[PDB]
């Protein structure tokens, strides 16, 4: 019988809020310093994509994958064609992991995404420690991450495996306001908007205000390009092709606060999928930004 395995969270021995706040600051200080990466966009978006890819492998049916084991450090998940380009985010976190060797890989990978969102004027995201590194045999096989060449029916059915409903799915997809698609990484080229390193509801505004047309890129893939220079993945554009997705898209495009709150809950839920938190485990941490600390 394949009963769901239980990944009990174990706080790192003798570590509290102040210990993980220093990790947040080490990540945040390096974000403002290494600001020339990828045409001065910064390492922000790739750290958000890292934390999502290390969590998106989760399977709710047998509790395999997820952010608990930090198995992205192993060669099988590291060389995922879906994870192309995430090596830049890993190398970004290597000097920080050497400075804080006590933190686990899963905790560092997920906290990197939380830090990037908050340091890019995004909402506060409650974060929790306790992820424990698991052996290499626990690394999930390739193919668990979604394809960008699909429609709304695929997006809804894929995220059901991550225990995510429609409103929660539209919220997480709003993180595509950050960064761009790299043709050498995924076969798509172009950013979604103008504010590449500022967390905003711009992803929804461009989906409704721009005149999109299906075009073919240099990688023979087809994507939706606008005359302003923005692009949308077929999975992105399906958020307005689906009527249920569309009403949530218009809701977020009209209310940035409603989008920030829904993303903060959905992103933490994504980073905590598959982890059993005991009763003696501490409450989620709300990390102060560098601006709130005067740093
Ligand atoms: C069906 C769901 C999704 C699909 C198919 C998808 C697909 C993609 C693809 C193909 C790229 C291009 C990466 C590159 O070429 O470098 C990308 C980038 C990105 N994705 Fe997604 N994604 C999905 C969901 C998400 C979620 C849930 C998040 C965050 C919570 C997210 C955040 C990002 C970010 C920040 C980037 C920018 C990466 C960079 O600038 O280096 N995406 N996505
Ligand atoms: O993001 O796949």
């Amino acid at each position: 019988i394949t009963t769901p395995l239980v990944h009990v969270a174990s706080v790192e021995k003798g570590r509290s809020y102040e210990d993980f706040q220093k990790v947040y600051n080490a990540i945040a200080l390096k974000l403002r310093e290494d600001d020339e990466y990828d045409n001065y966009i910064g390492y922000g978006p790739v750290l958000v994509r890292l934390a999502w890819h290390i969590s998106g492998t989760w399977d709710k049916h047998d509790n395999t994958g997820g952010s608990y084991g930090g198995t992205y450090r192993f060669k099988k998940e590291f060389n995922d064609p879906s994870n192309a380009g995430l090596q830049n985010g890993f190398k970004f976190l290597e000097p920080i992991h050497k400075e804080f060797p006590w933190i686990s890989s899963g905790d560092l990978f997920s906290l990197g995404g939380v830090t990037a969102v908050q340091e890019m004027q995004g909402p506060k995201i409650p974060w929790r420690c306790g992820r424990v590194d698991t052996p290499e045999d626990t690394t999930p096989d390739n193919g668990r991450l979604p394809d960008a060449d699909k429609d709304a029916g695929y997006v809804r059915t894929f995220f059901q495996r991550l225990n995510m409903n429609d409103r929660e799915v539209v919220a997480l997809m709003g993180a595509h306001a950050l960064g761009k698609t790299h043709l050498k990484n995924s076969g798509y080229e172009g950013p979604w908007g103008a504010a590449n390193n500022v967390f905003t509801n711009e992803f929804y505004l461009n989906l409704l205000n721009e005149d999109w047309k299906l075009e073919k890129n240099d990688a023979n893939n087809e994507q939706w390009d606008s005359k302003s220079g923005y692009m949308m993945l077929p999975t992105d554009y399906s958020l307005i092709q689906d009527p249920k997705y569309l009403s949530i898209v218009k809701e977020y495009a009209n209310d940035q606060d409603k989008f920030f709150k829904d993303f903060s809950k959905a992103f933490e839920k994504l980073l905590e999928n598959g982890i059993t938190f005991p009763k003696d485990a501490p409450s989620p941490f709300i990390f102060k930004t560098l601006e709130e600390q005067g740093l």
